């Protein structure tokens, strides 16, 4: 899907550029500049105002999603999440940080579930998508003659299509209303409908209406931004209709911003009626005001909140996995786009005139080329930053400063230099955000990032051809080094960019194959055992089975056991070591999974590392609850119903003649354990002789055994393998672990772990007999929240 | 001394500037520029060649010092140390990194003693100083008429003075040769002479001659650099004589480079004969070629070797305390000098012409002023860098980039911008060098750094008056903001620099008084005890006496006990904690001592932290040797004479009826210990109840006791207080500690410490009875290696 989807995305973008070139044949870059200058200042204020209104409506859009999801959030939190997610989501789309990814980060702080947020994201997306046909139909149905003239279709055709769409919408609403199950309601404003296979959660009448009203105002507001920037305008009904179709085409095309496809359609519709230059100027200004501007504001806002959190919560925040790294990857990517577009466009004659006296003329040429190559590097380094490489931070920050310098030496492009400098100043402030000391050469290949780069380089060549259309091409142009010669500087830059991008991409893709997964050897198992001993986490013991691969840190003070099953790679627990070692290992695991084209899964993780799993792009699903008794507050002279039942079980066990014995590793009765294991029925001598075995006996004869996970420290201890005979008494097993607890209390252990119960009722009650302290265990899995998949699933179930 | 010495240094510099202004009254900056352009290219090559020769001679200068000191070093090491020490030493003098400080750092790697290096430094300095009169006298004695005409003195006078100097030199040589003690010789090429009070170590005849020959060639070579840059020249004899006197005056004046005083004298001598412009051009070029150039090369060389060491030895080097921080403080200081001098000088008319079209004219004025203020900040921040503040690194690196930018916006000063950028590029590479996270606001006041800044600002105002002498001053000049107006830009900058420097210096000096030293409270003692437990070093126990101040780290994972005695502050051991915590604490201690105007002394330090003591500017003196027995190789079934004597002592002790008992803290027989303490004669119950006491008894009655320093780990354990009765057997004490060793071997301790012997023979033998492993303990003390002090001491002893 990914490769095909990316290829058909690039083709659509490419075709759209070709379309836009042909539609702007009769216009020169002069006419465009005049058209941009022409639009009056009241109109720009009108646009900016309409933009502000149009983004206020999206906050109410976010509110409706919270009501649907049944999520209570503060107003300031919904505001920030609403703005940032819609601002970034609309701009970059899927390429970099998406709407869902923003929502999840933001709304995980307040303890909103991963399921809830996913349900908020889907509602936010689908509601526009499914309203767009209805809104379009209604728009066309007012003044059909104008709508017909705009689309250049028969009046009868567009009439029946509009009617058909409305009728189908009504028919659908009536159908899903038919299967409305009464009684139960997930949230105040929701329904649960049944179709046979799956239950489906839909909004209520009141919420459906409100959402449609919000969607209506939002579209109108957005279209209004473009309507005000047009000197001469068509009837609004037809204009709105076209805008909605163009918007649809942009969405379906899966082009990040909707760029190219949106413009192409608008241009196509109103090529002749309005004129190219006014429309092309309006479309450009529309993009800047409604798309780019709120993105920058959102980016800044999120950086501001990150910076603030670092200032106030200095102690709490340690490793730093927040918003800075994604956001700064965007800004650095945009910085590369600026450099590349600046190069394609010719310089101002006045600046070159004077700068010719300050600089050698042949250095202007050198500066111009180098700036364009730095531009390409900026596009690719955006990935490195996203993965929190410190090498990527240092290298970027150098290139941005050099790129800002060569921007001034090029054609005194002080606007390009100012943006690049400002990006550098931001990237500098967040040095600690990029903490990984991995090589840049070992970053896994990302088709998306390469695809995005190719699009930008494509767009720049489109801009080269447009901006330098006054000159007659020739074979000699490439070798002209003059000052007035602007077109040769474009050409040479364009070629340089394309060749570098090609070279790097080939150098990236044609790389040595990654080593195959192998079970650990004796040395590694011994080294793992060492780490487990000099650590807190005893659950690490399962590593020493030697049936699952071990991934070691560079310092070799931490590891992370995992195993490949099907098309996924499941880690068994959190990494084993300090917080920083944990963070580097989690990123190492993501890297390893990306090199093997496998889905990174984490099994049974604690809540403390959830932000790091968020960072690499996983969602915490509530797997089960792990119970662990506290030995500090546990005492055998206390009172309680369950406590009295336990003391009864204990004393009855002692009177019966049950005895408990502890054997250190090496001196275990292997013959007995084997016989017991066989009677019950991994169990290997190598695995067993790593741990201390507690054997309970009934009148001398061994009645059960249990190996004990334990570290050199006394913070925690657990039990993995534990088997009892069928013929053994029922209270013997309960006596055993009670004896274990007593022994650990004598040794002076802080805590003791029993185990995890998923979602079992008998096991849950049995654990609850000891009155333990519960703690949630999570499962981390990738965020598969594609709107199209969900809509296709809905449509399939309905049909 | 320091305040008086610094004041009389500044006055001499000031007076010298006034002198140089008056001597260059009849010359305009135009005539100087022409004179600088006039000197031919063969002459410059002649100068550069003479410089290269003149610095090759200084390597042989270094060699002679090694022979005198009796130091064997590799040729490459002597070369580097020779070059770097003489290059930096001659340039910056005493202000920043000095010759001795360079030598000590460089020659500490090869395990050369602190005493030896000090003796190498003194010889390197004094040999020139004491040869300079002789060389001068001899020079004058060739062609007395020319020498008389140069000095404008009578021929008879200069004759008798020269004779008197030579006669006195011969008389001195004969006198010290008289008291030449035969037999003993510290080194092959040295003598030991006696005058009654102190023994004095002098070079041999052969070494004295060779040193004088080396000194002769060196001076000649240096003078030759200046001689070739003169179009029209006087007789060389007289020229050399003057050069030597000017050099003397420069040295005596204690002006860092000899700048001002040297030029003043040369100018004074050959004002009329040669002409101002040729001489003033030659003096400037001489400074650049012979002084500034080798400094930069030395700086680069030392940075290169640091960078290489970081690349190859990544694992070994951890905290980074080498050459980068001093060297980069110099380069950043020079960068501030460049900014300040650039501002004082008027801009090129051609550049302003064109840059006027690219920039707003009023921004040129703003850029010009801001650049000069950044210049002043660069001078002061040089200190912060020296003390390895990370805040200072970040702030500098920002100001250098802004300063390099405003250099281009000022008058397109691309030379200033290029230097500043290159400094930034270096400073960036060594980010990890500045590792301390202390506040910039808490840096102690340094009169020297403030004095240096005032000199630079003084020099800039001298340059302002010289460079802008064509304009007529008026009260209105200050308020003129034009493009052609260069002199007002100088004035406004000059005033701004002076006011900022004044303001900061006053804000620095008038600061709150530092809190007084107080003994620790119960909480601190308890917190110290905690640290000691969770650590390796048991010698930290002496902190819990509570009679000495405790300095805690910000993390509170490490501390450093110290006490004030007289005018010094003695730390008792190395800091207690990790390597990074140790390095931050040592710097904290330096800071604390500088705020209280006290000499930082470290008592009984290990060899592992010697580089960090080097960093803050202390010299390791061999205090004593600490013996510590290794329990891994120690066994009671081994063979050996001393081992058999120990086993005899043990078994005889057991047969006699000596018994050893171990009491945990709290359950000590206080009544007994008190009685034993009184019988022997800090001893307080609070101090005693922190440690485990081992009490040996003779037939039941307690015969001795000894508290045991110990941590939670088993890496090391010691004993501090240990008293025995006069009437107790002689082998009872030896049995006691043998029992202690056996007990620690049973507990499974890695090592065990006995104690330190200074320089005692009986104690040394007693420790050697157990066949321990010796390890040197050092004393860290400031480096008081002032040539004048040593010469005054020598002169006093001779007389
Ligand atoms: C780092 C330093 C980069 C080079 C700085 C400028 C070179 C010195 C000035 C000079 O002579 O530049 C020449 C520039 O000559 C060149 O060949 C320029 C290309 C070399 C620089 C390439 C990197 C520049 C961008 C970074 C101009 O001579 P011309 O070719 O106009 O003479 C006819
Ligand atoms: C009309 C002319 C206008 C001139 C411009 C005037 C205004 C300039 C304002 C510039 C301020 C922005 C720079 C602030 C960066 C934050 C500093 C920082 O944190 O730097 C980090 C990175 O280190 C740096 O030094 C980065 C330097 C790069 C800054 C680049 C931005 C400035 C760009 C200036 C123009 C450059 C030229 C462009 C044109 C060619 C170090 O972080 P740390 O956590 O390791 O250290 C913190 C310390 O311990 C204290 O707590
Ligand atoms: C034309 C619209 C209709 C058809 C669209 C379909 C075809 C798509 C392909 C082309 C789309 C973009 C074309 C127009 C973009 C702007 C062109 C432009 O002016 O580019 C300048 C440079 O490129 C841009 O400005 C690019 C703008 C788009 C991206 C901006 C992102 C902003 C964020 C950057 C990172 C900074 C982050 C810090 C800020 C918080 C260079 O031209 P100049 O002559 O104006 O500049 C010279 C001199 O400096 C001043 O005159
Ligand atoms: C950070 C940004 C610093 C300022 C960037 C330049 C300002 C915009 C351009 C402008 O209009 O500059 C004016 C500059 O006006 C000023 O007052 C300049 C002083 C403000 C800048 C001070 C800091 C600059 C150096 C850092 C020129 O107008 P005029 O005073 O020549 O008109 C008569
Ligand atoms: C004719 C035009 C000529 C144009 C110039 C072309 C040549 C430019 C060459 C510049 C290269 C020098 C910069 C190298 C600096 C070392 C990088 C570095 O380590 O930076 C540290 C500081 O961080 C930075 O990003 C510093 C950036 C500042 C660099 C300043 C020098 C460049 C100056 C360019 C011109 C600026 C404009 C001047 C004029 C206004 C980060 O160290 P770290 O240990 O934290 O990270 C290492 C990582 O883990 C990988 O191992
Ligand atoms: C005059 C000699 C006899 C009398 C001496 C007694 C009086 C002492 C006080 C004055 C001493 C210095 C006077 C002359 C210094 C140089 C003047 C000069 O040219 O200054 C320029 C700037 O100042 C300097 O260059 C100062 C030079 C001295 C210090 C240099 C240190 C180098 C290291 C700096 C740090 C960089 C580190 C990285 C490099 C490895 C600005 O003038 P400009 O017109 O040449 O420049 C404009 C344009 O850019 C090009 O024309």
């Amino acid at each position: 899907r990914q490769p095909i989807g990316l290829v058909f995305t690039l083709l659509l973008f490419g075709l759209a550029l070709v379309a836009c070139y042909h539609l702007l044949r009769e216009i020169d870059p002069g006419a465009l500049h005049d058209a941009i200058a022409d639009v009056p200042r009241p109109a720009l204020l009108g646009a900016l105002s309409a933009t502000a209104l149009g983004f206020v409506i999206l906050l109410g859009y976010e509110w409706s999603a919270s009501r649907f999801a049944g999520v209570t959030l503060p107003m300031r939190s919904l505001a920030t999440g609403g703005f940032s997610a819609f601002a970034i989501g609309n701009a970059v789309g899927l390429s970099l940080l998406s709407g869902g990814s923003v929502r999840y980060r933001l709304y995980s702080r307040h303890g909103i579930g991963a399921a809830e947020i996913a349900r908020m994201t889907l509602f936010a997306s689908l509601s526009l998508g499914c309203a767009l046909p209805v809104l379009a139909a209604l728009a066309a149905l007012c003044d059909l003659d104008d709508a017909a003239s705009a689309l250049h279709l028969p009046r009868a055709l567009v009439a029946v299509i509009a009617i058909a769409v409305l009728s189908l919408a009504v028919g659908l609403v009536a159908f899903l209303a038919r299967h409305r199950l009464p009684g139960e309601r997930p949230s105040p404003d929701s329904l649960l409908v049944r179709l046979g296979r799956r239950s489906l959660r839909l909004p209520g009448l009141r919420l459906s209406l409100l959402q449609l009203l919000i969607t209506a105002l939002d579209v109108a507001a957005a279209a209004t931004v473009l309507y005000l920037l047009l000197p001469e305008t068509p009837p609004f009904a037809a204009f709105l209709l076209v805008y909605l179709l163009a918007l649809a085409a942009g969405v379906l095309s899966h082009v990040p911003g909707g760029v190219g496809v949106f413009e192409a359609v608008l241009l196509a519709a109103f090529a002749g009626q309005l004129g190219a230059a006014p429309l092309a100027a309006a479309l450009l200004l529309y993009r800047l005001i409604y798309v780019v501007l709120p993105l920058l504001l959102a980016c800044l806002l999120l950086l501001f909140l990150e910076a603030r959190r670092l200032w106030v919560t200095r102690q709490a925040i340690r490793v730093a996995s927040g918003f800075a790294a994604p956001i700064l990857a965007i800004l650095v990517f945009l910085s590369g786009v600026v450099l590349l577009f600046s190069g394609a466009t010719p310089a101002i004659d006045t600046r070159l005139e004077h700068l010719g006296f300050l600089i050698p003329h042949r250095l202007i040429d050198a500066s111009h080329l180098v700036a364009s190559l730095i531009g390409v590097l900026c596009l690719l380094l955006a990935q490195g930053l996203r993965r929190r490489l410190s090498a990527a931070w240092a290298l970027t920050l150098v290139l941005l400063l050099v790129g800002a310098l060569l921007s001034l030496l090029k054609g005194f492009d002080w606007e390009e230099a100012s943006l690049l400098s400002l990006t550098a100043a931001l990237l500098a402030m967040f040095r600690r955000s990029f903490y990984r000391p991995s090589r840049l050469m070992e970053v896994p290949f990302s088709p998306l990032y390469v695809g995005a780069s190719i699009c930008v380089v494509g767009a720049s060549v489109w801009l080269l051809l447009f901006a330098n259309q006054d000159v007659h091409y020739s074979n000699q142009l490439w070798w002209q080094f003059a000052l007035d010669a602007d077109a040769p500087r474009a050409l040479r830059a364009a070629l340089g960019s394309c060749l570098l991008l090609l070279a790097l991409a080939l150098g990236w893709l044609l790389r040595a194959a990654p080593p195959a997964i192998r079970e650990p050897n004796a040395e590694e198992l011994q080294r793992a055992a060492r780490i487990i001993r000099h650590s807190d986490q005893p659950d690490g013991g399962l590593a020493l089975t030697g049936d699952k691969a071990l991934l070691f840190h560079e310092s070799d003070d931490a590891f992370l056991m995992y195993a490949r099953r099907g098309r996924s790679m499941i880690a068994l627990y959190d990494p084993i070591g300090p917080a920083m070692q944990r963070a580097e290992l989690i990123w190492q695991f993501r890297d390893l999974c990306d090199l093997h084209h496998a889905r990174p899964v984490f099994y049974q993780v604690r809540a403390e590392n959830l932000p790091f799993y968020m960072d690499i792009g996983l969602t915490a699903l509530k797997l089960g609850e792990e119970a662990r008794v506290d030995l500090l507050r546990f005492d055998l002279e206390n009172k309680g119903k369950e406590m009295k039942d336990l003391r009864y079980t204990w004393n009855r066990g002692q009177r019966d003649g049950l005895a408990l014995e502890f054997h250190e590793p090496g001196q275990a009765p292997l013959d007995e354990l084997k016989a017991i294991s066989d009677a019950w029925l991994r169990f290997t001598p190598a695995y067993l002789n790593f741990f201390r075995i507690a054997i309970v006996r009934h009148q001398g004869k061994p009645v059960a055994f249990a190996n004990l996970l334990e570290t050199d420290s006394r913070e925690l201890a657990s039990l993995d393998l534990m088997r009892v005979h069928p013929d053994a008494p029922k209270l013997t097993m309960e006596f055993l672990m009670l004896g274990l607890i007593l022994h650990y209390k004598a040794q002076g252990h802080a805590r003791f772990s029993l185990g995890m119960v998923p979602l079992f009722q008998g096991l849950r009650r049995f654990k609850d007999k000891f009155q333990p302290d519960w703690e949630p265990r999570y499962l981390a899995v990738p965020a598969g929240l594609d709107p199209l998949v969900a809509l296709a699933d809905t449509a399939a179930l309905i049909a």
